């Protein structure tokens, strides 16, 4: 979603971000780094775009070809009051996720039938941080963050009946309707969610939440740095809004039932992060990382409740844990005076597999390569450059095979006022 340090100039090394100037993103990364800015007031400006490509196949010539893009932003002033730095911003991860058409076989029926119905997916994420960092010793910063956040979700997913037998016999699935149109579908049908309402207005299915953060840098050597930050768990809200169950029957019939949906625990990762930048000449800068995500470390369930005027339906999943660990490294040499070239390779590596392959719901990326620059045309004004490189990956176990990339491009534009 966003574990992957952020940053125009994060991103372009491996996603590092602990100990380094890594722009005014470091409000959603490590405070503490705002002190390494250029004096006076920086003036931050950020247009991310991330396409996604996802090839799904099974069972012969299943044929789910998804390629979709969004498109986020960064508006950030981070402000020097001497020791002090103070901070605040707006970020965009909005049109995330995917699109698959009425016309694959994630639209058939569980015995067969082409359905009209469609396979999608797009998430909006609207962080917005208050910060500082403080400049404590000649060798020790400290920095914290709090946002506010903003989530809103519209998703097209489709369940060959034998999938929700699966969920009704795991205990998961529930609520008044499942018992009252389980004939209806029958073995071989389907049912179909359809939260769409992108108009606000409406009731679009969204929620508010609040971030936090905080950390930390130590200068052991004069030529290395020493960074920490714990991101914490976000608290989102519930995301409530109005969303279409729609069953599907043996032979192709609709039922289009319209009520409220309720998600409740998406939990968000907590996460913990290390690592240090030498520099071993005057160009040569490099920078590694170890982050842990602190994913699964609450016992509860998400639990998503669809209310109509003809009963509930409910599902459940529970908190498994789980957690990740994403190695990055990245480097930044010094062409010249006007000119860094920065490069990064980064490792994740889960355990405990969780590996639910769904398709309107793509997986985290492994491996990923990140290139990028940087570019002085006033000195008071400057300008940042990263891409990343998903790495392609095979993920399969209903049968499913699940193939698919991404590919992340950033900038950003800082006029410094002194």
């Amino acid at each position: 979603f966003d574990l992957e340090g952020y940053g125009a100039i994060s991103r372009a090394m491996g996603g590092t971000s602990s100990s380094y100037y890594t722009g005014n993103a470091a409000l959603i990364s490590n405070p503490a780094t705002l002190s390494f800015a250029p004096d006076g007031n920086q003036f931050e400006l950020g247009l991310d775009v991330v396409t996604t490509d996802i090839k799904v196949h099974d069972s012969h010539g299943a044929e789910a070809k998804s390629s979709t893009y969004a498109v986020g932003a960064q508006l950030s002033y981070v402000a020097q009051l001497d020791d002090w730095r103070f901070g605040a911003g707006l970020f965009v991860s909005s049109g995330l996720g995917t699109e698959y058409g009425s016309k694959s076989f994630l639209s058939q029926t569980e015995n067969g039938i082409q359905t009209s119905f469609d396979n999608s997916s797009r998430l909006i994420v609207l962080r917005a941080p208050i910060g500082f960092s403080y400049q404590a010793t000649s060798k020790l910063t400290f920095g914290a963050s709090v946002d506010l956040v903003w989530t809103s979700l519209n998703l097209e997913l489709l369940l060959p009946s034998s999938q929700v037998g699966a969920l009704t016999a795991q205990g998961n699935l529930s609520g008044g309707l499942v018992p009252s149109l389980a004939g209806f579908v029958g073995t071989g049908g389907a049912a179909h969610f359809s939260l769409s309402r992108n108009s606000t207005a409406g009731g679009a299915v969204d929620a508010v939440g609040w971030g936090g953060r905080l950390g930390l840098t130590y200068k052991l050597t004069d030529n290395t740095v020493l960074g920490a930050m714990y991101n914490f768990k976000t608290s989102v809200g519930d995301l409530e809004g109005k969303a279409t169950l729609s069953a599907i029957s043996g032979d192709g019939a609709v039922l289009p039932l319209d009520g409220d949906i309720r998600v409740k625990n998406f939990e968000m990762p907590a996460s913990l992060t290390l690592g240090l930048a030498h520099q071993f000449n005057e160009r040569w800068v490099v920078a590694a990382d170890i982050k842990r995500a602190y994913w699964g470390d609450v016992m509860d369930s998400m639990n998503v409740a669809f209310i109509s005027q003809l009963g509930g339906i409910d599902v459940a999943l529970p908190h498994r844990y789980q957690d990740i660990t994403v190695a990055s490294i990245g480097t930044a040499y010094k062409y010249n005076n006007d000119l860094t070239l920065r490069a990064g390779y980064s490792y994740a590596q889960q355990a405990l597999d969780s590996e639910l392959i769904l398709p309107v719901i793509p997986a985290y990326l492994k491996r990923h390569v990140t290139f990028g620059g940087e570019y002085d045309f006033d000195k008071d004004s400057r300008i940042n450059l990263a891409i990343s490189f998903g790495l392609r990956e095979r993920v399969q176990t209903e049968m499913l095979r699940q193939s698919h990339s991404q590919i992340n491009a950033v900038v950003s534009y800082s006029k410094n006022f002194h």
